[PDB]
């Protein structure tokens, strides 16, 4: 099964989407569980959310090539193990990434070959108000997010960077746009 | 050189304990131990989770990923595929974690012929009626499938006597004495496991 990336600002609904659109269809997705040195957040899930590690095991797996690909957000390291992707690969289901913008530069170069989705706000304020509303980490954390949601913004304009854009206006039209450019790949594994 | 931390391979008969018995060392030592998430083709039973206790799929699915080079090792077991992916290891790795495996007695044999090297650890139960017991009192399986069970686990008892075979056997009569008992046999691998 082709790959999907998804990418865009981070809290503009892809992992809201992306948490339905597995539970809306078993058995034909599997999530890419990655890396990352970042605290967990409560209700977060080793092994399921992300591979909560250490920056020296992090940098440690980096050494030894575990990565397709790695970034760095917020002063924290992120990235894509090959196993992560291996693993859902073995189910002969098709795996969904989440990552930032430098993570879909580098995914470019390798074999995944995935279709890549960008899932926008309506605007950087609009995304700024709800994750303003939500109010659910630090003014820092929130601004650090905000400061990297207007490069991720500005990327989506480049011509076949993002097979599919996706403005975030309500969940439920963002959903069905995104089922919408799936439906093919669905149909296939269904 | 000494060696330092290997993995834990726990084998004996499903219903002995084996398997409650490693979510305790899990649960207590999550610091230390990682579980290998093997694949199977038998369905799934209430309560287990795709990716936490097994990598459920289909035989078609196993078969590929077998002729793809992606295990380790696999087995045939009460008519079903169970296997230890490549990356099933190497998650547990990338995590800075030593990896523990549960396998039934052809896994054991399997394994021996590979790289991994590790401890070897049988869990029995008090008798195989009592074994019947328990199996038949946790249902969840079709009469065919209790006396392959059965069968496959008087093998694993006569087994865990062959010579050099495996390093501990742990009678399972109560979970507790058996946990301690685990415990002790891991002594050395959590200290040098906590040292490194
Ligand atoms: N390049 C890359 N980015 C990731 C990876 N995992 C998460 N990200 C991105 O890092 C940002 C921060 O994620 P969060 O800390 O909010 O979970 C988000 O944009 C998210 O999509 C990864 O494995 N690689
Ligand atoms: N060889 C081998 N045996 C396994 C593997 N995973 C589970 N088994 C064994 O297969 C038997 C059946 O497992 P159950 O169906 O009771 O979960 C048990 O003895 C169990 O330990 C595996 O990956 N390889």
């Amino acid at each position: 099964p082709r790959p999907v990336v998804l990418s865009g600002p981070s809290g503009a609904g892809k992992s809201t989407l992306l948490k339905r659109l597995l539970q809306e269809h078993s058995g034909i997705f599997g999530f890419s569980v990655s890396h990352t040195t970042r605290n967990p957040r409560p209700g977060e899930e080793n092994g399921k959310d992300y591979y909560f590690v250490t920056r020296e095991v992090m940098q440690r797996d980096i050494a030894a090539g575990d990565f397709i690909e790695h970034a760095e957000f917020s002063g924290n390291l992120y990235g894509t193990s090959k196993v992560a992707v291996q693993a859902v690969q073995a189910m002969n289901r098709i795996c969904v990434l989440d990552v930032d913008l430098q993570g879909v530069r580098n995914i470019k170069a390798t074999d995944l070959r995935p279709i890549y989705i960008s899932v926008q706000p309506p605007s950087l304020h609009v995304l700024e108000q709800r994750l303003r509303q939500r109010n659910t980490e630090t003014e820092e954390s929130l601004v650090k997010r905000l400061a990297a949601a207007q490069a991720d913004m500005e990327s989506s304009k480049e011509p076949g960077l993002f097979d599919v854009v996706i403005i975030n206006d309500s969940l439920d039209q963002a959903y069905a746009e995104l089922k919408e450019a799936l439906s093919e790949e669905i149909k296939k594994a269904q």
